């Protein structure tokens, strides 16, 4: 890949990864090819995009700091504000270019562009999106179900038509475990054993578990 592309890629990861984030590059075309024009990313096929995932490490590295800093505001939501703070830091560190950013909290009805978080996770090779054919759940090769899709970043004009398509790891290969997953997700979602389909390195700590099991109310 062009030195420009390699540098900008590394700048993003040096900005996000030390804070419990992961970034996966992809071509817009891969996402659009299995989607009708209505749900397309309104950009040429070879346009570079980045899928952003948060890991279990992001709570302690990103959320607990910030929450104890002057950047914290009131009438929003602590977790959203943290996303908007770190994704802002990406903009700051790459001031030369145009970055269209859709954070997870902006993936809702009556807003464009319409992102399908789990489909993005699959095309970027970030996490395998297990469906009926194989409601679906997608599993991280390293963290199982203990992670979240946090945003997608679009970089207009920066095109990478020779970026190689990486398929997500089929980390739950057997037809048994797949059903043991989908039915443990569709019917017993409060039993987070399904997230251990692949047994993670880090798991959510007790304070993290408590925090996310809380219904958003201050």
């Amino acid at each position: 890949m062009e030195p420009k592309v390699a540098e900008l890629k590394q700048k993003i990861e040096d900005t996000l990864c030390p804070f419990g984030f992961e970034v996966y590059p992809f071509q817009v075309a891969w996402y659009n090819e299995l989607l009708p024009p209505a749900f397309h990313l309104p950009l040429p096929g070879p346009t570079m995009a980045f899928l952003v995932l948060s890991t279990p490490a992001m709570f302690d590295r990103a959320l607990k700091p910030f929450l104890q800093s002057c950047h914290l505001r009131m009438l929003t939501d602590p977790v959203d504000q943290c996303m908007a703070y770190h994704l802002g830091r990406v903009r700051e560190s790459l001031p030369e270019l145009q970055i269209e950013i859709i954070a997870d909290y902006e993936m809702h009805p009556n807003r464009r562009p319409k992102i399908l978080a789990q489909t993005a996770a699959h095309v970027a090779g970030a996490a395998y999106y297990y469906q009926r054919q194989d409601s679906g759940v997608c599993i991280h090769p390293r963290f199982g179900g203990w992670f979240a899709i946090r945003g997608v970043m679009l970089l207009p004009g920066i095109e990478v038509p020779d970026l190689p398509p990486r398929k997500p790891h089929d980390c739950v290969p057997t037809r048994a475990d797949r059903i043991a997953l989908l039915e443990g997700f569709n019917f017993h979602w409060r039993d987070w054993t399904y997230r251990d389909a692949v047994t993670p390195q880090e798991r959510y700590s007790e304070e993290q578990k408590a925090y996310f099991s809380t219904p958003p109310a201050q």
